């Protein structure tokens, strides 16, 4: 019952034209998106590679081919709960998950309440026990350029 | 007593002429300070979203930027003392902070214990509960060329 | 038994022409290598930060200087082992360690194991308490043109 463990997660992808901006499982209406074989939903996938490390499960790529072309547009929602049911094979329960996107632009606050709400249904938790938090880099970098954008996760498991 | 919870917090400021450097409460002597509408102290705000994350409030950004009149003029210790007072009305109580600044310039070393004991007294910790930890970016990027220092936090906290 | 800590690590070398690539004890074949003092193994140093941090401790340029003859050509692995045995006297056992290393090449997999191995064996933990990540920076920044390697690192200890 105090078998605690902890994992984190980084993730970044390009903002290109042509592309849907999908982030946190939500939808943004943006006139770029983000660039991956996946949907490249980077916060998502941040919040995989939490798990898994948690978990010492390896990492995103080892579970998901990124380069399938069956998967070509894969929903990261989709991904996120398939770890979910690995690491509960793996005989973890998730205490809780915190993380943050990393960007310039469009305005993330309108949107962090339905990120929050899609991650934890994803992972079979109460809204209380989530944590989407946004910022910008302060004009710094590729970040501060709008190039791309960046996502950080942490997750507390506990093996039963 | 074993309902914990873990944060993690970024932050960073762009470097510039006129400012004094405050980092952890340190006013710390340098030709260049950090930039932001608060005194922009870097390593308060990353351990600030840290405790938020962790207790599921949120983020800095939420709860202090309307322009409310209790916070206009406020300095990041005040802040540090708020997200603590709001983590506590959720219930949480605040195991331990960790964290790390990375900025090139100037010497951080001597003014790290100073940091420990502003960020202990601000979350009512003992010393052994709260880390700082300082390195350069090996002259990489805009933390290697000095235009912006970068802070790190993570936090446990238990609901109890 | 209750008295859990987290703490977080972060390190960042240069590549460039002319030095071996050492990551989590491993040589790795390359065309370049990392520069630093030691053997530069980023991912050891950032997994040092994150204990030294869990335990409050300081950090790893406070307790291995490039000036003290006791450790005087000592490699990361030697530090990461001192590092354990500081941790355990200030009375923490380690409970598990998570970790990402960003680079844009070479291929990291197929070197995991090997990495697990060495830091498992030099924290007395079993493996499945350790894990390693790796991806790329999707060519964004000095990370993603190969002009250096970042690790991160999370470590959850228990005060016994
Ligand atoms: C296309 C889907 C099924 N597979 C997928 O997305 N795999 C990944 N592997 N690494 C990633 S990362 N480095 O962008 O987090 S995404
Ligand atoms: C001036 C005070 C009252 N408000 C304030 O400091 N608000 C912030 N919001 N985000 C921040 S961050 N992203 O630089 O940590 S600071
Ligand atoms: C040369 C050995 C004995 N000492 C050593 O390597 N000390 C460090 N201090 N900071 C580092 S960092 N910033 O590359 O993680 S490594
Ligand atoms: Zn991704
Ligand atoms: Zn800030
Ligand atoms: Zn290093």
């Amino acid at each position: 019952s105090m078998d605690f463990r902890i994992g984190q997660g980084y993730d970044v992808h390009q903002l290109v034209p042509g592309r849907p901006l999908i982030i946190g499982g939500v939808t943004i209406p943006y006139e770029r998106g983000l660039l991956g074989h996946s949907d490249a939903d980077v916060l998502l996938h941040a919040i995989t590679d939490a798990l898994f490390g948690a978990a010492a499960l390896g990492d995103i790529g080892r579970h998901f081919s990124d380069t399938d072309p069956r998967f070509k547009g894969a929903d990261s929602r989709a991904l996120l709960r398939e770890c979910a049911s690995r690491v509960a094979q793996a005989g973890f329960a998730i205490r809780n998950v915190d993380s943050t996107i990393i960007a310039q632009a469009p305005k993330l606050a309108p949107h962090i309440d339905a990120m929050r709400a899609n991650i934890a249904a994803d992972l079979d938790l109460p809204l209380d026990r989530v944590n989407v938090k946004a910022k910008t880099n302060e004009k710094l970098g590729y970040l501060g350029r709008g190039e791309g954008i960046e996502a950080q996760a942490a997750a507390l498991v506990v093996r039963e």
